[PDB]
């Protein structure tokens, strides 16, 4: 058929309960998640064509970059929590991967000081047990998938994109069939 188990995607053979409708693996670290989300555009793709009511969750992993991996996953949990996720993503992938001027805890936080969140407010954020829970949401997220390397998407916590068997020649036509795929997925 057009789309099938084994080309566009796979299916987890234990599948997660009560997971988010789409949901995205990421490191700030990660160079093919930096072509995934600024050159590629991936999440802004698949979003322009899911159905009505399916929300993208997106969430950031520890284990490229030891301690300040750790600590932009706790940043990320810090842009969810206050909800500036579309303030920090650009400057954040470029922080650490094109400047690679973010290398403390500190150079993160600057990121969102200098996007207009107050101190106070990013610092009492860091420090709060919401933000340790949506950490330990993010790394029981991982675990629940069977997390191997991001880029990732699992769709209804029933379904693994496969971008390795779509094509790979026009970016474009790539990016697009990604997209279509979690479309499909979505109304599996």
């Amino acid at each position: 058929a057009q789309y099938e188990d084994g080309k566009q995607y796979t299916t987890l053979e234990k599948p997660v309960a009560g997971a988010p409708q789409v949901l995205e693996f990421f490191s700030f670290f990660c160079p093919h998640c930096y072509q995934f989300e600024e050159v590629l555009h991936i999440s802004d793709n698949v979003k322009k064509k899911l159905p009505e009511g399916v929300k993208m969750t997106k969430y950031h992993v520890n284990f490229m970059g030891g301690d300040l991996g750790k600590d932009l996953t706790q940043a990320w949990a810090v842009a969810m929590a206050l909800g500036v996720e579309d303030k920090v993503t650009v400057p954040l992938f470029e922080g650490v991967q094109k400047t690679q001027t973010i290398r403390s805890a500190s150079d993160i936080r600057d990121v969102f000081i200098n996007a207009g969140i107050k101190g106070e407010e990013y610092d009492a954020a860091w420090n709060s047990f919401v933000v340790k829970s949506l950490v330990a949401q993010q790394e029981k997220a991982a675990a629940d998938v069977q997390l191997r390397g991001v880029p990732a998407m699992f769709v209804n916590g029933k379904y693994q994109l496969n971008p390795q068997g779509m094509d790979t020649s026009n970016m474009d036509v790539f990016v697009q069939q990604y997209a279509d795929t979690v479309k499909y997925l979505s109304e599996k």
